[PDB]
């Protein structure tokens, strides 16, 4: 089906933003991400697809899980997190939305090597 790249895509990247208080809300829904139950964290991306994937070119570092594809991009981006709240029960997903503007760590793989895991913000 969807192929690794592409879910990085639907789950990470939102180039065409200034967030509102509601905005994990809408968009947790609108890319799908509440679906099956609330998953609960997730960080969109507000760069450029092209900067986002110049990233798997940049420095290399220690994936959270052990591996060695992962890559820290060398500068800041402007970044949203978007977390659960407590009062958050499936359907109805509730999210508290942080803008920020941080280093960001992917997982890079196939041929194009491209993102397909959101690892770490730093």
């Amino acid at each position: 089906k969807e192929t690794a790249a592409a879910k990085f895509e639907r789950q990470h990247m939102d180039s065409s933003t200034a967030s509102s208080s509601n905005y994990c809300n809408q968009m947790m829904k609108s890319r799908n991400l509440t679906k099956d139950r609330c998953k609960p964290v997730n960080t969109f991306v507000h760069e450029s697809l092209a900067d986002v994937q110049a990233v798997c070119s940049q420095k290399n570092v220690a994936c959270k899980n052990g591996q060695t594809n992962c890559y820290q991009s060398y500068s800041t981006m402007s970044i949203t997190d978007c977390r659960e709240t407590g009062s958050s029960k499936y359907p109805n997903c509730a999210y508290k939305t942080t803008q920020a503007n941080k280093h960001i760590i992917v997982a890079c793989e196939g041929n194009p090597y491209v993102p397909v895991h959101f690892d770490a913000s730093v």
